[PDB]
């Protein structure tokens, strides 16, 4: 198919994320290649190379087509594409499980592989509920979180997404009613934690778990909070006998400046989810880790097993590329790399603070955000960035980037310049 | 890692489908290769070649390491591993969407890609709910099904799984309460459809959709029913204005002897799910298709969009291998191939009917089932099958196979021989 033919098929037959059929304000742009930090896109019928400032939705941490990751995939392909994980095991699964247990916050000893972040969140919830059932406490079945969160699109995951953000409005009566604390603030205020505790205390006997995104709330608004809040959550959960689940599907694998965002706080959750960058952006894969205590309690309960098993559980191809991606991250000075990227993002976005429509500029590791005082027009913003050689996708009032770790200083300058200019056009009209 | 090292890591760190940690009666067997219809497994320190009689949980329709599928993957890898589907489109997605629209039951004109069958079921339910909300009838929010079904492991999917088979007593107050008709019989009985209608009639104003597995119920007990029931369902659904959803995640792509199981009845559902064999068993991928009417009604509603969007939506690698797998199937005389396979299964399983512990023998397309009078002990069955050069995984009281389409007549008889011998041992204790 030609780009024109692709557009015709797409408009007629393809759903996109959170999209319509037949009512799209702008056609999607045809992507024809991806290499390193660059996508090749079709603009006016011609192929142009642009920076993947979004890392293709947090995924492309090592860039596209990294020789080591391409090689890992092709190597596994020649030996074993896939076998069922029911009754069989294999080297890619064992290698990955071992790596993940070693590098995640202390105490996370068991690994349940699945196909996506939303599924890994549902697995996490299932672990939590089956845990309390194994303790003879089946009343502990609700979840608590703070506002501003995102945990995926399956129906349980939706129930802990921000009620405004995730629109409880058109989903009233269908979603499980969970417990929501107020939006966690940026700066540390012990009074927020005390209030969180007081609210949790009232519900402790019906709560299985607190579930949060640590340090960075991603799709719900690109908000940052002080790591000390996670220290408080660990303490509150310990004292009131409620499990703590960290959703690191967006934050994992160096993105926030630590290997996992929990490391900023020096705290371990009872259960942890990982996903987006796990395979370095090659293939869908996710994992849910839990402590020995959680695993043994589930296994010793009346049920005797965790009642979940995805068809493609622990897929050898996805596991093999993940092993390569993680080893590639660990085998370099990733901490200095992210620090340099953060510095580059800070320097490049600093000029945005003075712009009339800009309310905030914030950076955390390899994440850069310009917050505006009004919604960003995608029909204006997208071509504005493309003409500058950058692929950006604003959301609501946010112009943001989470660039590949391989981006040079010159590339970060190019990304930030495009971001600043998108923000300039917001306050123009 | 050596096979012994894999076992050690596995026992300590890896969850398996529907399993415990540290309480497994049998260790998993190490798989070290897969090629064509054969797996290389480690048994007592030695590699052995065995037939993949399960097609690696219904996935490996063309066998493992098929050159056309291997090549399709590496070709796509050379150009573009992945890009975000938010604001971008690509050739693999367009090629696959066009194919799927053109081969599925008539009227299924739009395609939503996701990463697993369970997610695709959640997307189907979301489509149905959003459809009725777009019609100003939000009271239509429940689902109806018949007993014996399986639809995946996420929480909404669980709500329509058989209440006994999905131990809904273990998930009492947590699952959505859905409407269950009695187990659909094997033989056609107009009285059953009359009762189905009478029950649906009572709930019509609160029902968004009927959701069923067409013709073959897989994980809920490998049961077959007369296709005429689907004709009745389509009629009932039309007359009472309830959407019809077919879950073809197990039945799709030739498995039951028709391209899709709905084709046995000439029936088109409003929404359809596909998954297991979609990529030929290489990679996780699923799709939910719906009619233009459903798509337009969602798009014209208050939301203006289907509120779902997986990170790896329409992954180019997975889509590219799926294109090759679907084209490979359509490019051969698959119908004759499946008829030959079914004949081989029927001929080879006939002797089992006489065995003392066997209650039924049944075949539908490339699916062969020996139903026993007692739950099958995996500790006996697995080694017994491996001794006969075949990988079999019984569940409950069922010794069954869904072999790769590429199995020769000799290989099919080897599979059935092993199945018969397993059934013979079941009656030996
Ligand atoms: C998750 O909801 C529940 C709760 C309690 C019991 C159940 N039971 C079921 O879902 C039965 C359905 C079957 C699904 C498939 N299954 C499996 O062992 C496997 C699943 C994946 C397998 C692979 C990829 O090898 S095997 C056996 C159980 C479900
Ligand atoms: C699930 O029901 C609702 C209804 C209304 C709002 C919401 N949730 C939201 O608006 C916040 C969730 C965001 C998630 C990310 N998002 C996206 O468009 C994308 C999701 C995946 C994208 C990719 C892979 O490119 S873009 C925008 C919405 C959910
Ligand atoms: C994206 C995301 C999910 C859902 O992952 P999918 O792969 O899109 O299902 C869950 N939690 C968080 C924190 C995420 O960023
Ligand atoms: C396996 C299966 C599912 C779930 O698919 P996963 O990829 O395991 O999530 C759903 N429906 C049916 C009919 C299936 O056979």
């Amino acid at each position: 198919l030609t780009p024109e033919q692709i557009i015709a098929v797409d408009g007629a037959h393809l759903w996109h994320p959170y999209s319509s059929i037949g009512r799209e304000a702008v056609s999607p742009v045809v992507a024809v290649a991806a290499h390193g930090a660059w996508l090749t896109l079709i603009r006016d019928g011609q192929p142009i190379e642009v920076l993947d400032a979004m890392s293709s939705w947090w995924t492309a941490i090592h860039g596209h087509g990294h020789p080591a990751l391409d090689q890992a995939l092709t190597t596994q392909l020649r030996v074993m594409n896939h076998v069922m994980f029911g009754g069989l095991t294999h080297e890619p699964a064992a290698r990955l499980a071992k790596l993940l247990v070693d590098i995640t916050p202390a105490g996370l000893d068991t690994v349940f592989f699945s196909d996506s972040g939303s599924v890994s969140v549902e697995v996490a919830a299932k672990m939590a509920l089956q845990y309390w059932r194994g303790r003879g406490l089946p009343g502990k079945r609700r979840l608590m979180t703070w506002r501003g969160g995102y945990h995926g699109d399956t129906f349980l995951a939706m129930s802990i997404c921000d009620p405004h953000g995730g629109m409880h409005s058109l989903w009233t009566d269908v979603l499980a009613a969970q417990v929501f604390a107020p939006q966690v603030p940026r700066d540390y205020d012990p009074a927020y934690s005390a209030a969180f505790e007081a609210q949790l205390a009232q519900h402790a006997g019906e709560l299985a778990a607190v579930v949060v995104e640590p340090v960075v709330q991603g799709a719900g608004g690109m908000r940052f909070h002080d790591p000390r809040y996670l220290h408080d959550l660990r303490d509150i959960c310990r004292r009131y006998e409620v499990l703590l689940i960290f959703d690191e599907i967006a934050t994992g694998f160096g993105r926030t400046g630590a290997l996992f965002a929990a490391d900023h706080a020096g705290v371990s959750p009872d259960i942890m989810c990982v996903g987006k960058a796990l395979t370095g952006g090659y293939l869908s894969l996710a994992a849910t880790l839990c402590t020995a205590d959680v695993a043994h309690t589930i296994s010793a309960g009346a049920a005797g097993a965790l009642m979940h098993g995805p068809t493609f559980m622990a897929n050898p191809l996805a596991c093999a590329v993940s092993v390569a991606s993680v080893e590639l991250l660990l085998g370099q000075d990733w901490r200095t790399r992210i620090t340099e990227l953060a510095a580059g993002l800070t320097a490049g976005l600093d000029t945005a603070r003075a712009l009339p429509a800009v309310t905030d500029v914030r950076v955390c590791g390899a994440i850069g955000v310009i917050e505006c005082d009004r919604p960003v027009d995608l029909a204006v913003a997208t071509p504005a960035a493309l003409d500058r050689g950058v692929w950006l996708r604003p959301f609501r009032n946010l112009v943001y980037a989470m660039p590949p770790y391989i981006c040079t200083p010159a590339e970060i300058t190019q990304i930030t310049s495009a971001m600043v200019e998108v923000a300039r056009l917001v306050g123009s009209l």
